[PDB]
């Protein structure tokens, strides 16, 4: 199809589109995408996505078309600890995509080791919320909590600086214009505390014609809770 | 998801969310349902269909919600002959749905001979637009070409006499109202010519909460071809 929509105001247990991956999971009407005992607390290492079933038809080279979409969500991170980690991220990658061997902790589940930070041997493009920046193990991250935007590496293309805010949620509005080829990003609390950060990008240049959408989520050493609340999704084929 | 819609303006032949079954098969940018030779004439003793992957949330139990639903198609017939048989028809049905053993000619893809009138042995909706009414075979049909409203029965619960105009578009919009719970149909041919049919139906004593929707097709010993053109479908789960 050359447009598809779908919105999910809350995750009810019932699910028959999601593709769950790792320790995904739906527990009260939300996703939590990292594992969590039986009192609902954070444990570490753990990794897990979901992904939508239906594939996006992103661009299609026959007709010099290219998706114009929008991705609204909403989320909440939760730790006793003083540095959860490690972080969550809306991303899109070819549609058989999987966690890759080892993608735990400051990697997000998006990449391996090996490769994180080889811009050749990856297809993805993630907008990330990441709350762990180690300069001793995440060398790639900028010295404070951030939101980044991430085109075939971990080590973003751009970040901005991000306030982490336990047990509140964050709305997050993703959209790229293929007319201007800007991906932009909004995310605001509650208070009407906003970030907002912008990025050039050809996805025909990065992502094949079809392509899944989905969330990730990792905690290493450090943990928190990272609970995807809300998802609505749109994208339609525009002529460029 | 509480609400999903996606849009086919046209049927492109790298296809990722269709289920093909039976002879169904994309050519020249269309669906063509029933089989063609290397020409691309009908012929005989043929059934195809075709579902969206991704499955609709009809109605919710816990929440008490039942889902509104539009469907928008249009298609073509084409017959060397006058007599093209057998229709078309946009049906919904559980999500696990096969061709039955045996649905081929006037079941239309959709029944199986022995329970093709037993309201207790079947799950299915359908718009079903005949064009073949021969009492002999067709003893269930009016004695004329018809649009009909079928329930868990090939016998449609409501008719509308109808014409069949070889090679014209027939623009077709299927509305479901949970607050009226009536089932509209209205079709039209570029000229303005306009057939209506509704019917008072409880989805949720028919259907189970989750579904798939698609269409069906087949040419028994009289044939023609059954082309799906275009197609848009969303639904949206609403309380009432
Ligand atoms: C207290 O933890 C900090 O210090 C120790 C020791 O120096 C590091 O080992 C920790 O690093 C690990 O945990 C952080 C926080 O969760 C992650 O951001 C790091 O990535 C790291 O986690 C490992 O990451 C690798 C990939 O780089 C994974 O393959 C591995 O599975 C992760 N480990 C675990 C136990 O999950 C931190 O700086
Ligand atoms: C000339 O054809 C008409 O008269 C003969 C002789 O009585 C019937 O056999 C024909 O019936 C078959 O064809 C029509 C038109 O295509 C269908 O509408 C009928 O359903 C029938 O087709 C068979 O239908 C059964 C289901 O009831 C299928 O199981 C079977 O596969 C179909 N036959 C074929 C060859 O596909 C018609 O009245
Ligand atoms: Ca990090
Ligand atoms: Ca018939
Ligand atoms: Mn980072
Ligand atoms: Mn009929």
């Amino acid at each position: 199809q050359d447009s598809l929509s779908f919105g999910f105001p809350t995750f009810p247990s019932d699910q028959k589109n999601l593709i769950f991956q790792g320790d995904a999971q739906i527990k009260n009407n939300a996703v939590q995408l990292t594992k969590t005992d039986s009192n609902g607390n954070p444990v570490a290492s753990t990794v897990g996505r979901i992904l939508f079933s239906a594939q996006v038809h992103l661009w299609e080279k026959s007709s010099s078309r290219v998706a114009n979409f929008q991705s609204q969500f909403s989320f909440s991170l939760k730790s006793p600890l003083s540095n959860g980690a490690d972080g969550i991220a809306f991303f899109i990658a070819p549609p058989d995509t999987t966690i890759p061997s080892g993608s735990g902790g400051g990697l997000l589940g998006l990449f391996a080791p090996g490769t994180a930070q080889n811009t050749s041997a990856n297809q993805v493009i993630a907008v990330e919320f990441d709350t762990f920046y180690a300069q001793d193990s995440n060398t790639w991250d900028p010295n404070y909590p951030h939101i980044g935007i991430d085109v075939n590496s971990i080590r973003s293309v751009k970040t901005v600086k991000w306030d982490r805010r336990d047990g509140q949620s964050l709305n997050v509005l993703v959209t790229f214009n293929p007319s201007t080829r800007n991906l932009d990003v909004v995310a605001t609390y509650s208070d009407g505390t906003r970030y907002e950060v912008s990025y050039e990008v050809d996805v025909r240049s990065v992502l094949p014609e079809w392509v899944r959408v989905g969330f990730s989520a990792a905690s290493g050493e450090q943990y928190q809770t990272h609970t995807l609340e809300s998802w609505s999704f749109t994208s339609t084929l525009l002529y460029t």
